[PDB]
């Protein structure tokens, strides 16, 4: 916009505040695992595996603490 001196302010704090993890990607068959607070890490335990995940994004893009991406069967929906 050229020199339009808008005072920048990202006034939002995400519409999602939790993430709902499920076992399965299919919207009917996906089994509720647990809710995770966006802004924190959580250990999901499924299939005998522990997944330390970080709910970092409002899209509930699940990235694990070592930089791993989540299994395809591990679903997360923005809550």
């Amino acid at each position: 916009s050229g020199r339009e001196n808008l005072y920048f302010q990202g006034h939002m704090a995400a519409p999602a505040r939790f993430c709902v993890y499920y076992d399965g990607h299919l919207p009917a068959t996906r089994v509720l695992l647990m809710y995770v607070r966006i802004g924190t890490t959580a250990t999901i335990t499924a299939r005998g595996h522990e997944f330390e995940v970080e709910a970092k994004d409002q899209n509930c893009k699940v990235i694990l603490t070592n930089g791993k991406q989540a299994p395809d069967w591990l679903a997360a929906e923005p809550y």
